[PDB]
């Protein structure tokens, strides 16, 4: 991430918090309806992928800060069956769900500073899960 | 890390690593002799400027060296390293640097190292600071 780009996440985080609700519900439905091969690996209806992002992404800086939380989550991801190829699908539909919710605001460097921010928190969990995986055999 | 520190650190790298027994030898030399308060701490050490440049290599994607990371950072918090202790480290091996660097060592490029040594030990800070938190609770 350049310094710009970590600039524009630091901005504009917590104008994302604040429409959580609807980030994460747009996610989600738009993730199930168009990917509907990932459904089977999921009242109990997952929550917390796009708060979790934002979380990582108010700490842009200091990704090492969230491994703690990241290495117990990537337990469950491979525990599911979690591959480095749907990083991308959740990734698009992360971002359109910003992208409704930002509405006008919706930039284009707004939005491709989004989409670096959550490669490299991809990232982090496609190694440590890649990690496991290997640790298991 | 701007694009142009990332560039000079991957070009120099290579010349450094083919200089590795003399950064490594004279970076040991010279923390024992001017920081005699960590000797206690530590048949001589001789992996730590060399994993650096390691890390320096893979600069881009950190999270890819994590599980050596994670099993140094055991071994640092097992001997009492702290954070304090980290720019000591850091201006020793600049000062390795700019001697095997010779004529190349130009501003610019220590300045780069500099601010790489940084970002890698900032890594292991964190790591290390969660596993000491980790150990009373
Ligand atoms: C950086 C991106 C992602 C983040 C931040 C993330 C976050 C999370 C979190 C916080 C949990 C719940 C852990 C718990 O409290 O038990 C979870 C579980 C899960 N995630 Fe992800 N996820 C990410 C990417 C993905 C991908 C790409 C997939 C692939 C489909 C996926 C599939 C699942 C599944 C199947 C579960 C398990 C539900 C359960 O039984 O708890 N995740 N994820
Ligand atoms: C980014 C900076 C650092 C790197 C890459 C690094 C690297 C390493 C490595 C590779 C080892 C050997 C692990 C093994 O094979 O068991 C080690 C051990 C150690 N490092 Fe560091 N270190 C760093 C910073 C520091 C600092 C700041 C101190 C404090 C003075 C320090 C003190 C030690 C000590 C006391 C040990 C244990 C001696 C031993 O290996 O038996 N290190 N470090």
């Amino acid at each position: 991430l350049d310094q710009q780009t970590i600039n524009i996440i630091k901005a504009t985080v917590p104008v994302l918090k604040e429409h959580g609700v609807t980030i994460t519900t747009t996610f989600y439905k738009n993730l199930f309806a168009k990917h509907p091969e990932v459904r089977p690996l999921f009242l109990e209806q997952p929550k917390a992928l796009a708060m979790t992002v934002l979380a990582a992404a108010q700490n842009i800086e200091n990704l090492p800060a969230i491994l703690p939380a990241v290495k117990k989550i990537a337990v469950k991801h491979c525990q599911a069956g979690v591959a480095a190829a749907h990083y991308p699908i959740v990734g698009q539909e992360l971002l359109g769900a910003i992208k409704e919710v930002l509405g006008d605001a919706a930039t284009d460097d707004i939005l491709d500073a989004w989409g670096k921010a959550y490669g490299v928190i991809a990232d982090v969990f496609i190694q440590v899960e890649a990690d496991l995986y290997a640790q298991a055999v």
